[PDB]
């Protein structure tokens, strides 16, 4: 994937609703402290709906670079929307970006 490129790509898109390397917390929207390790909801006592909050897949590509796409999408039932990255390259550099994004 790439790191400055996903490090453009989610502090310019999901940098409002996704902390990663500026702390992860529940800022404004869900940091991404779950991200490519396997556990999803990570800490459910931010605002997950009815899934992500203790739901149980992970995210890798297919689980993100098809969230990325749309989110409802992985999870019509969460409660965040935001047609941006949907395209498909950059969605990649988003996702490895993250990967040691957050593993600061
Ligand atoms: C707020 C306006 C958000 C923006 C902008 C983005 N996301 Fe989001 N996302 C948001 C919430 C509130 C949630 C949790 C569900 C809920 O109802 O609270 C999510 C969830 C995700 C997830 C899965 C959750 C997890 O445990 O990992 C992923 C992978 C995710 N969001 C990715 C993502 C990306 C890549 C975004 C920018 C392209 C993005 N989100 C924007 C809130 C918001």
């Amino acid at each position: 994937g790439d790191v400055e490129k996903g490090k453009k790509i989610f502090v310019q898109k999901c940098a409002q609703c996704h902390t990663v390397e500026k702390g992860g917390k529940h800022k404004t929207g869900p940091n991404l402290h779950g991200l490519f390790g396997r556990k999803t909801g990570q800490a459910p006592g931010f605002t997950y709906t009815d899934a992500n909050k203790n739901k149980g897949i992970t995210w890798k590509e297919e689980t993100l670079m098809e969230y990325l796409e749309n989110p409802k999408k992985y999870i019509p039932g969460t409660k965040m929307i935001f047609a941006g990255i949907k395209k498909k390259t950059e969605r990649e550099d988003l996702i490895a970006y993250l990967k040691k994004a957050t593993n600061e």
